[PDB]
């Protein structure tokens, strides 16, 4: 994926709720440093509902594309209330942003 | 906005499920009077979906825009079944007669 583009999508759709840099503050949603390799639910500092938290998968490429193309469906009981992203390549872009952003 | 084109957009297409002054009747849906500043799903008195609780933003002018041009997309699971306002104008005019008629 395209890093540069991913950041614009970043900026245009989570921005509003997420932060990503280390430290970064949690907003309505929680702060997404350290993401990828964490069970979902497990971002520090954060109260996550008991869903986010019992979801029990790894954070990665693959179980990103599909939460992030349609967020209530994978973690039923989320309460991170967006729509998701339908396209594929977009979704593709900003998870290599965030695989950069989160890590660094 | 337009406060009087405003009006009367509210009450073709909002009226029938709402009320805007203070005190007023909670209908399919919530009174708005206290709208401006608040975090969504917090219309007191009324029973709100976990989605319109848990979206977690401050209601605005920028977010009542986008809410309003596609309610559902921007609060999925919404239980306020209304397609949306599509031309900026008519959104606007609407968003100006809303800060007004809540806060008075
Ligand atoms: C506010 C309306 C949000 C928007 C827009 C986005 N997210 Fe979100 N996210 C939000 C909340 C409240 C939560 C916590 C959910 C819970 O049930 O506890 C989240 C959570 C995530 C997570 C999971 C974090 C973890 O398990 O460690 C991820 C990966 C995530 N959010 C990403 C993300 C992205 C990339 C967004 C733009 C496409 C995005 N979120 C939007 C609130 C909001
Ligand atoms: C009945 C068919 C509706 C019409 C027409 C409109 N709205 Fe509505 N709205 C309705 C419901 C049932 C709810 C509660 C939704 C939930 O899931 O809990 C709402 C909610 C709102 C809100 C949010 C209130 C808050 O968070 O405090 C706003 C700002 C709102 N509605 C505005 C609004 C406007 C301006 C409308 C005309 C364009 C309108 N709604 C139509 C039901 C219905």
């Amino acid at each position: 994926g395209d890093v540069e583009k991913g950041k614009k999508i970043f900026i245009m759709k989570c921005s509003q709720c997420h932060t990503v840099e280390k430290g970064g503050k949690h907003k309505t949603g929680p702060n997404l440093h350290g993401l990828f390799g964490r069970k979902t639910g497990q971002a520090p500092g954060y109260s996550h509902t008991a869903a986010n938290k019992n979801k029990g998968i790894i954070w990665g490429e693959d179980t990103l594309m599909e939460y992030l193309e349609n967020p209530k469906k994978y973690i039923p009981g989320t309460k991170m209330i967006f729509v998701g992203i339908k396209k594929k390549e977009e979704r593709a872009d900003l998870i290599a942003y965030l695989k950069k952003a989160t890590n660094e």
